[PDB]
């Protein structure tokens, strides 16, 4: 169910569409449910389409939430081992419950580990996922040292995060130094700022949120995430932030000066989402 | 020493004639230094991407007079470097330069056909191809032989032409790279800069002054004309001179490999806007 509570991309604003109402079934429209799931799948696929998971063994989600992402990957590719890190003992035990109910206990794990300073289970992951996690970590240099040192050579880091133009948002120059100092080479950056803003736009958001608080009930962690998502959409509309998808690879053999060059190209000139079609 | 490629000039240099300088009509040392610097700058765009202190093995599958692998060998005393050529003369001259430098252990030059013949090592960290693939017809066979001896994550550095001597369309480049697991890190367009290197307003007069005071033969004179026409075709943009920085990547999804390779071949970085 938590998989319905993530970002998505809409090419234009849809009057009557409210990601909050649709995800919770308050909107009974089957076609709007299709739109919600499609827009969330389209955003995830920008990152996931780069990886041939038949040639991958281990995945690390270093801020997994309720582990919706790694559970879906585990059910889609039944050979994958997926590890998630979370700071919340609540989320950690609720995630393993969801994992138990789906018979995924042999492959999918959720650990209460601080990804900024705590090493994961595997020495080298083939894929590392970070969807809106680094923005909530201020010790980003310690974090990217931990991520890169546990990424296989040539392995993929797949980030969805914010660029500045309680979150700790950083500038394009700071992203370039983060990746370059730890041997991470961008294959592509994709800017989805406007399309995510369209997805997040709910002009009845305040009314819709209060309805969920009193008519279905909401935990404090959930209400804080929903209000954060709304404020993120406003920052995107105001162009204070960009939402960018990073596809990077661990590369220890490229010269450091060239690494900074090619990371700067992608960070300062990401591909616009509306111009891409991969098939 | 000597390079069998073009160079890059940031702008047109009047009075500079690649034909006069490289073939001994012009005694100016400054213009000879310009020629060599323009040629070093072209290949340095490719070479400066590789941390050679972390490489052990380099394959130049069209080494010419072996000047590149000799310069790399003197630069990095740990590297092993192997060059292929089809020219007995070039091989003997390169080997003689290698022996004069005391590089006979680490630097090898063989007369072998890179389109079908296996190199000395099973896998290389770096493969170099500066104006080589354009002269090879069975390119699918060539890229299979190159990719099969490239370490995972290893580099392939190519200076070649894109047809907008056997030139290859943008779509053919994307398929040649993608079907052999090669992923472009970057493409750099040096078309106008090579056109500047090859620009000579007095070409026809210089080629005649080179024809009567130097021995040329008709084979060389026609090659010299073909190079001038190549420069003009770059100006007309029916041809592109492009530097490919590729890596062996067998883990990227094939669909995404084609997308990224198409992006760099269709939209390469202009040389003038690179810091
Ligand atoms: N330093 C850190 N180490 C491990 N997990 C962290 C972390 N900082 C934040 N997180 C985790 O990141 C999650 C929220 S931000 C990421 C949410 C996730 N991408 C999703 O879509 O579900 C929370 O579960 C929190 O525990
Ligand atoms: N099929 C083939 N196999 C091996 N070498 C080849 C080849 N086809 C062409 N060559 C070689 O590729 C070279 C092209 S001229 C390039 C020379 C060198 N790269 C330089 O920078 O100076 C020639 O030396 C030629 O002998």
């Amino acid at each position: 169910d938590e998989s319905y509570l993530t970002f998505g991309v809409l090419n234009e604003k849809q009057p009557g569409f409210s990601w909050l109402r649709v995800a919770y079934g308050l909107d009974p429209s089957e076609e709007r449910m299709r739109l919600l799931l499609h827009s969330q799948r389209a955003l995830r696929n920008v990152l996931l389409d780069s990886v041939d998971f038949s040639r991958a063994k281990s995945v690390w989600d270093f801020g997994c939430g309720y582990a919706s992402d790694i559970i879906a990957l585990g059910e889609r590719h039944s050979h994958l081992k997926l590890h998630g890190h979370t700071l919340s003992s609540e989320q950690a035990e609720l995630g393993l419950r969801k994992i138990e109910a789906r018979g995924l206990g042999g492959r999918v794990q959720v650990l209460r580990r601080d990804s900024s300073k705590d090493a994961p289970l595997e020495s080298a992951y083939d894929v590392i996922l970070g969807f809106e996690v680094a923005t909530h970590i201020k010790e980003k240099r310690s974090l990217f040292q931990n991520l890169s040192s546990h990424l296989r050579e040539g392995g993929f880091m797949l980030l969805a995060d914010f660029i500045a133009n309680a979150s700790y948002n950083v500038t394009p120059s700071q992203w370039v130094e983060l990746l370059s100092e730890h041997g991470l080479r961008l294959v592509e950056c994709v800017d989805v700022s406007q399309e995510v803003a369209n997805f997040l736009f709910d002009a009845d958001f305040d009314a819709n949120l209060t309805q969920l608080e009193t008519s279905v009930g909401i935990s404090a962690i959930e209400k804080r995430n929903y209000q954060a998502m709304r404020n993120f959409g406003a920052a995107l509309e105001r162009k204070i932030l960009s939402y960018v998808l990073f596809i990077a690879q661990k590369d220890s053999h490229v010269r450091s000066t060239y690494l900074r060059h090619i990371n700067q190209k992608w960070v300062e000139a990401p591909a616009p989402y509306a111009a891409r079609e991969l098939m």
